[PDB]
DNA sequence: TCTAAGAACTCTGATGTCAGTAGATTACACT
């Protein structure tokens, strides 16, 4: 970090209140981001996906895949219906 | 011709004490 210590440059508040009014405000809108990014997480974790084999695109059909794109997808349908 | 008022002692039960233990309350503090 050796040319960046201008980041040492700082100054602090002496009301203690006027500081705890900033962790009060804080404190409220992180309650309420907490409670709304957890809601965010439950229908985005139903809803999460990955894909397996990368793709092309042309005026064909993009016949000369590799071996890897098949068997990729083939383990990993059968990791996951019986 | 005797029946209670006055002792006396021990014992029981509460109140306050000290030392030590540990919990919950209250301050302190975050840039």
């Amino acid at each position: 970090g050796r040319t960046d210590l201008l980041r040492l440059r700082r100054r602090f508040m002496r009301d203690q209140e006027k500081l705890s009014l900033m962790y009060a405000r804080k404190g409220v809108a992180e309650q309420k981001r907490e409670k709304e990014i957890k809601s965010e997480l439950k229908m985005k974790q139903d809803a999460q996906v990955v894909l397996y084999r990368s793709y092309r695109h042309g005026d064909l059909p993009d016949i000369q895949i590799k071996h890897s794109s098949l068997i990729t997808p083939l383990q990993a349908v059968a990791q996951r219906d019986p």
